[PDB]
């Protein structure tokens, strides 16, 4: 009996813990423990995104999850898409609780530029927003940029390799959210002693039509990882299009940090 | 090419439109149109159940769905569990917009007794609620009873024939809700001219551990339906445990109500 791990899963913006519904039982059937976090104003969280003005407030459920682990427990901390920013923020707080960070089709921030850097780059490059709806909301500390995916955009750019039932599920659960670009432009840089110090790996899907493979090299060039894993045939929503293969990669990761 | 229909699907308490994620594409593939209503304080609706103090506010998204339909359109209205109550309520308002009511694993109220009658009767005899959490919320109508399912109760009594992924989904998404039994016990009886006038059928799952098949016979004995369909092996959450069979029943229904 090889030693099992505690995986903490962190969803993407505009989604919630539900995205993990296929992966969670897989990992649990192998003996691992799983905590799928629901971030603020996400999923069935009762707050609107407008009430959650900062990335720290957005991430607080994940900080609380880690704070509540018993003394000396460490987890494998998986961040998906914007979830990469969330787990970098957590790692800067609780580095000794994290065995390894798994950046899954994720923004991988560095300790040199402002925290928004990798998001601002993608936003300059990306062309295919489609029917996504962009809006603002003024807060007492400045404009907060909001977004709500449109269904055609979802289909073409996030869910194109998923079963149709998954796409219908997503249409009934996705919500307006934010990438907190303003807030993250004003935040202190991520630290070397906290986030920098934690082991990290990247897991990319070969057919991610939102986080392209050149943009990943660019992020990794800019901030190195231990190892890159590739999921052959995954769309951006890889826990839905290729859950078994994702399990396989996570299981490999767990073996390299036994 | 036979004429296809517009199905309006209404979820159960403590759930949401998401429950229909498997059945929706089956119906759409077959050429039908599908609206899966998200009721108040349900699924991703932004209000807590404490803000939804009556069954009429609970049901308002469905009423609004029917109100918005173009002139002369009629729908196959499907109500699941507590969704039977909701579709009865809607048929008392827009009876001419409904081709047929489909009571799926559902409460089938009558026009003789108070609207809560059939729930009160199950509540009398109901098994064990397991790890379900009950709370009371005070309102300008008096006390509202709230319930939040427990995960053991879910697994045993609602989801026992569902794939484990679907029980995990539901753990991620279920919410505190209400059966509105106080509000329903005070409300005007459903009318014969409205609700009573609409065509109705029943579809039951043979392994429903919440709505047992004797109680269903009792409801149908007390308020007749045109046809009864059974889904062999379905648990309560039949749209997740046997979506294809459910689609087969709805398809048979639709064959009976093309004009
Ligand atoms: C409804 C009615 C009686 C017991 C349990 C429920 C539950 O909310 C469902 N479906
Ligand atoms: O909301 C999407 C997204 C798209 C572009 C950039 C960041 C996030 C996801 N996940
Ligand atoms: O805020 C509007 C916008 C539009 C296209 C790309 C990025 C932002
Ligand atoms: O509706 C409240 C209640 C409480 C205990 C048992 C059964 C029902």
């Amino acid at each position: 009996m090889e030693r099992k791990h505690h995986f903490v899963l962190v969803h993407n913006a505009c989604h919630g813990a539900w995205i993990w519904y296929k992966l969670k039982p897989l990992l649990e059937s192998a003996g691992h423990r799983v905590t799928a976090v629901e971030l603020a104003a996400s999923g069935i969280d009762p707050r609107p995104i407008q009430a959650v003005e900062t990335v720290d407030e957005y991430s607080k459920p994940l900080i609380e999850t880690l704070k509540s682990l018993p003394e000396n427990e460490e987890v494998i901390l998986v961040g998906f898409s914007f979830g990469g920013i969330n787990i970098a923020l957590a790692a800067d707080i609780f580095p000794a609780k994290i065995k390894v960070l798994v950046f899954l089709n994720a923004f991988l921030p560095d300790t040199t530029h402002v925290p928004s850097h990798v998001l601002d780059k993608l936003m300059e490059m990306f062309g295919g927003w489609g029917d996504t709806e962009f809006s603002s909301h003024e807060t007492r500390n400045g404009t907060m940029s909001l977004l709500k995916m449109g269904p055609k955009f979802m289909k073409a750019r996030l869910y194109q390799n998923c079963p149709i039932e998954d796409y219908e599920l997503a249409k009934m659960l996705h919500r307006q959210g934010s990438l907190f670009t303003e807030d993250l432009s004003k935040k202190e840089k991520f630290s070397e002693e906290g986030y920098g110090s934690v082991q990290r790996v990247y897991v990319m899907s070969s057919e991610d039509k939102i986080i392209p493979c050149d943009f990943i090299r660019w992020m990794i060039d800019n901030f190195n990882v231990s190892k890159v894993y590739e999921i052959d045939g995954g769309d951006h929503m890889v826990m839905l299009s290729k859950p078994q293969k994702l399990f396989d990669s996570l299981s490999a990761i767990a073996t390299d940090y036994m």
